[PDB]
């Protein structure tokens, strides 16, 4: 039927995300055999004339969410064991004088190697989109020529890359066909590829550095700031203040807003939402959706930041950790916390994280811009009604329903 | 459009590789580099990672290489657990008494079923790609493995209908039951059908119970088939074939086989071998062999005109056999007297075709014609560089294949 095809394609999307995280984990030298065996099994379950059962495909998607939790935890372990655990970090958004390299994507091993290969050369390495969290890691902020942030979300890149006479390095996910304005100024490594752009051999970034030096330098602009790298230790070392502040009702609610973004007009929702959120709530944010609002002056709530940047998409594992630290902190069940979840969700890119969240039986979440919601019975009707997954609507009404 | 089609083709190759890897892990054999390639390949098919078609072709060739590797590892597993396949005569027809018909590919489920059915009084029959099982010494040794019953996979609704026996689908190429036999079929491993029981692990007790609660089978007219031509058997006959091809009494090796379908165009493969001259030998693989593996081809000085290399994943022995033939004739691989006629489905057997292409075998003839194939960019692109030839008329194609 149609639903069997839709369900196997969704499982394949989850397997893709898990494989992304697994690839980056292997690049840092961490490998889990059980997740690889699940990749084999799950992908194999989608060959023609093997499995015709929709409910078994839902079971497989939930097992995929579990495996995604496993590999996200493994990748977090890799990142912390190589670069330290991320601590809060304010980051400059604007050009500094000099030659420059803009690195975009997810991988921190490529950024590590580039930063190692750019010492003393006098080129500034800027982060973009999901390389912003790198600024919070001790073993990465230590390089002083990691200048700051430049640009915002991934889908702005053709704009950003256009207006900065800097070398361009797409390390991983969410890369986009270059304008010929900067095509000959762009490079890729790892798995990312663009036709007509040079691909770095291994981690030998001489071609980019050379290019960065053949280019007119950047000129310093008026900048702005961002905050990122809120690692778990920082958050649950603040547990006393959060306890005291939510017991007196001076912090009413935690909202978890974030996820993979897109230039969809409906995604403007996430800018309005946090804008209308009452000033006595705190927002936990991750992945690219953060650029919908992470530049707003939200303020402080008794010295606790109203915006808390947990990092990149694969840092979902810290959020799920925090809630189990929060529940045990309040002696509450997981669904008794003053927590609402508003996802920004792409079907292709972040199916794995949604299925991980459903594996934990989290009820009443709000889903991404458009609803890929598989129209037919078993999926949308039965699965939504069981997990009470909710499509986003109007910001004010959604906030009213979430506060109650 | 070509990028999407190439991502789909790479994913099909990954499907085949993951199938073979799953069965190999089921027997306890794991190759880390094929799993790392699985990760990389999956990740390279995210929406905004790789936009380069030539790199997707390179990925498909790397997939062919990895498929050769995993087919080799699965052959190693099968041989280390069940022995090396020796030629085997196979009974095609029902013996009176309770019966279980097993279909699919992997022999571990069949091994456990045969282990669990000694003394119980049920006859175990093979179907489709479990026909090669009859050749493994450590598996044919069970005397209640009666023989074969039916032919290709698409015979099942026919076969399963007309034999009141239990039905066990261990693996690929199963399809929704007719209500005549729905309640007597079972599945294990990866296969699933809505409304059919799925065995837990390898506990086939429900199936044997059903085989004993059903009316028994009735005596057959009997027929024969031959299978299990393992490499060792063939290249112990290598001197004789050298002597016979230098004497010009056997002109050409044809390699005909692969995935079949209830497509009318697939009738080609019945006519082809029917028209083949009596001075050629046919090496056959997968289920397509049932187009002709029951024909009276005869002997060429005690060398069988039809030689059944086994099941799809046994392509690896053919790839070895030719490499033994070259060194035997002091010939390079593409001047040997060998023609190759694939029966090929893009979904099911992309991996073996890409393996054959990784080995730079030039001028093969490809599977059945699907009306839409003419415009399909993949056939065009494969043809232009590797001179793959679409099948046309059997007689004309053999004429063009012989006089070279």
């Amino acid at each position: 039927e149609a639903t069997v095809a839709r369900l196997q394609d969704n499982l394949l999307f989850a397997i893709k995300g898990i494989s992304a995280y697994l690839y980056h984990a292997r690049e840092l030298g961490y490998t889990d055999e059980v997740v690889d065996a699940f990749l084999e099994r799950g992908f194999y379950s989608t060959l023609t004339n093997v499995n015709f059962d929709a409910e078994e495909f839902v079971s497989l998607a939930l097992e995929a969410g579990e495996m995604n939790l496993r590999t996200m935890k493994l990748l977090k372990k890799a990142h912390m064991d190589t670069y330290g655990e991320p601590e809060p970090a304010e980051v400059r958004v604007g050009a500094l004088d000099g030659p420059a390299i803009i690195a975009t994507g997810h991988s921190l091993k490529a950024l590590e190697e580039l930063l190692k290969q750019t010492e003393g050369s006098g080129v500034n390495v800027y982060t973009h989109s999901e390389l912003l969290p790198a600024h919070g890691y001790p073993g990465l902020r230590k390089y002083p020529h990691l200048a700051g942030q430049l640009g915002g979300p991934w889908f702005d890149q053709r704009e950003t890359f256009s207006r900065y006479s800097a070398a361009v390095l797409g390390t991983s996910n969410c890369v986009l066909l270059p304008r010929d304005s900067y095509r000959d100024r762009m490079f890729t490594c790892g798995v990312a590829r663009l036709p007509g752009v040079e691909h770095v051999d291994g981690y030998d970034f001489s071609p980019v550095i050379e290019k960065a030096l053949e280019l007119p330098p950047l000129k310093e602009e008026d900048s702005a700031t961002l905050t990122t790298g809120f690692g778990l230790s920082t958050i649950l070392s603040l547990a006393d203040k959060i306890k005291e502040l939510v017991e007196e009702g001076k912090i009413r609610r935690f909202f978890l807003v974030g996820g993979c973004d897109s230039p969809l007009p409906q995604a403007k929702y996430y800018t309005e939402f946090v804008r209308k959120l009452p000033e006595d709530t705190v927002v936990l944010t991750l992945a690219c959706g953060k650029y919908r609002f992470n530049s707003m002056d939200l303020g402080d709530i008794d010295g606790i930041p109203r915006l808390i940047d947990l990092g990149q998409c694969n840092d979902s594992i810290v959020a799920v950790e925090l809630v189990e630290a929060l529940s045990n902190l309040f002696s509450m069940d997981v669904n008794e916390l003053p927590l609402s979840i508003v996802l920004s969700w792409m079907e292709q890119k972040a199916a794995a994280i949604l299925w991980s969240l459903l594996s934990l039986n989290l009820r009443g979440m709000y889903i991404g811009p458009i609803l890929p919601g598989w129209a037919n019975d078993d999926i949308i009707n039965v699965l939504v009604d069981k997990y009470e997954l909710t499509p986003i609507g109007d910001p004010e009404e959604d906030i009213k329903k979430m506060m109650e």
